[PDB]
């Protein structure tokens, strides 16, 4: 009976933040073709209105004038479930340049993503002026929806980059309580700060009041975006000595290394030269450091083969933080040469800031925004 | 759970061919690094060992030793369950050139595909000396089987061209029963012949002695793979009637044009001019069936954007047949020039012969032809 679940698109923030993670997922770029305001808030308006009627389901609507392009493309039959889909929309640096007037009112640390030492960036696979991630608990969901999307929007979107993903349906089931396992077999955002913890949240991933920021940002959150393939093959033909050494981890049970259990914390002060959890280990040079902490949200991936003749595989890497700058930003930064390098690959992404939710169906998209 | 059903991989036959359809599949085609006729043996029994343990399930291979790579990829944690999994091997034209002195063995009809009139082949995605047809409930699973193969293979195999696909959870649960719906929202394969009735698949399906084929092709079946890309944007700005007009069939019944259910057959001798049902639609070019009946068994496939910036989602088409000159060649000759062309293009697949069965523990994959 899961495809009668429902994830509230309304409310003070959007869904697919702090939602549990669904199995199934998709990211989709697009460049925005609106003329004007006018048309932004077209636009804007739209999007409200699509994705208020995809997430909570329904009878697919009717082409009762059979010379009309059908009202909905079928992919899911009669009926639209709602099947936990959440679509989230963030905006890239971009949308505020001279098109739509919004320079003033551009957050306080959006920028556009310029590469780190270790990466490989495809113009192909680069930014956007907008994004969606949208969620599920079935591929078949999402794609249903982003053709929706497209079908209703091609005067104003124009597919970017997109790139589908996935995480166990075990993990998936657990909503929540069981860590997803990564491509390269290690266990994915277990120091994850905890979502449900109402005040927590309040402080690492939601933009307030106290921050510099302007006002229409309140609610919204800074997310970043990478897409990093891995080199499987190579990984797996290294020892596993290795593999945790990179990690930093136990691989079985994702416990720290001289350590018991999964979400324990060391202490390096025990180990001031590496020699259980090296000095260039992932979990190591992650946090050395109170304030930089975010909520990491990605999805595996898996394609076909690279130009090389490799698997193309790995990660999308998403990631929610109050203030890029502090979180995701000053985190890579941490985390420039570390010995997981020789094994990753970023290649694409970007950095955008996800809009505060919709109060309700008098509201619409970045209102605020449009309106100061 | 679902993870704990099994699909028997010893017997007369191979599974994945008669089996019903699973929700989760990848095709991947290899090239074969064996020297010789040895080699190739070598490969083949190390292939049977690999499949036979990873369909049943069982506890991931350990790794006492940190020094050495990790036995299993890790993936699945800590347990290999077995997730309906089924591998079909099959093998292509090029397998029987000088290399392993197969030449003389070569099955009647196999040949190298090429292209037919609306084809725009890409080399990079067509052919291989070897293709696997890997399905699970899972694409876990799926992922998991192809890295234990490759970990296991790094002398004597390598990865030419692969792509992941689907059908829906509501279709793969049916076991058979319900008609998966494409990314045209066609219910998709209606016309199948029932793959219960062992006689009729004899007929259709299996290689049997009375044809003029070589001892070893019997209880094998000739594999005709195509990957086929869908213009769905386009397709959705399609009127209702004319995507009707195009398939010969209602959109939600997928019953023939005139007709009431799904598996109604048509009286085409009383619409000579196709006014009910088009004298170039899919249902009607592709049956004038008898001995050109075939069984499909496709999914579709969903991945990022095409070089034109329109998204990449479509068909992986596949289907089995005793005689590839009979079913296959013969049915897309009927349809060079049908409507769906301004639709979709296929890029890739090839031919293959799919091996006998491995009847048991004793036995292995092309014992038959490896001997004379």
């Amino acid at each position: 009976d899961a495809r009668n679940e429902k994830q509230p698109f309304y409310g003070e923030h959007q869904a697919g933040i702090l939602t549990p993670q669904q199995a199934a997922m998709m990211l989709v770029a697009f460049d925005v073709l609106a003329s004007d305001k006018a048309d932004l808030e077209r636009l804007f308006r739209l999007l409200t209105q699509r994705f208020a009627f995809l997430t909570q389901g329904g009878a697919a609507p009717e082409t009762p004038n059979p010379r009309l392009p059908p009202l909905d493309s079928g992919i899911l039959g009669g009926y639209i479930a709602p099947d936990n889909l959440t679509i989230t929309l963030s905006v890239g640096h971009s949308l505020f340049d001279e098109r739509f007037g919004l320079a003033p009112q551009m957050p306080k640390k959006l920028q556009k993503m310029t590469r780190f030492p270790n990466d490989s960036l495809d113009a192909a696979l680069c930014h956007g002026d907008v994004l969606l991630q949208i969620c599920a608990n079935t591929q078949d969901t999402v794609i249903h929806a982003l053709r929706d999307i497209i079908k209703h929007t091609p005067d104003l979107l124009s597919v970017r980059w997109k790139r589908e993903g996935f995480i166990s349906d075990h993990a998936a089931r657990s909503k929540g309580k069981e860590t997803p396992i990564n491509l390269l077999g290690f266990k994915d955002g277990t120091a994850n700060p905890d979502s449900q913890n109402d005040k927590l949240m309040q402080k690492v991933v939601w933009v307030t009041a106290d921050q510099q920021e302007p006002a229409w940002t309140i609610g919204g959150s800074y997310q970043a975006v990478r897409l990093i393939q891995f080199r499987v093959e190579f990984w797996d033909r290294t020892p596993l000595k290795e593999q945790q050494t990179i990690f930093g981890r136990d691989k079985q049970t994702g416990a720290p290394l001289g350590m018991q259990h999964e979400h324990d914390v060391p202490d390096y002060a025990s180990d001031p030269e590496g020699k259980v959890i090296a000095l260039d280990s992932h979990i190591r040079l992650a946090n050395p450091s109170e304030s930089s902490l975010m909520l990491r949200r990605g999805y595996s991936y898996s394609l076909g083969v690279t130009n090389s003749g490799q698997l193309d595989m790995g990660l999308l890497f998403v990631c929610y933080q109050h203030d890029l700058e502090k979180g995701f930003l000053t985190v890579q930064k941490r985390l420039n040469g570390e010995a997981l390098e020789e094994y990753v690959k970023p290649i694409g992404g970007g950095y955008f800031f996800a809009l505060p939710g919709v109060k309700d169906a008098n509201d619409y998209f970045g209102s605020a925004l449009l309106r100061v």
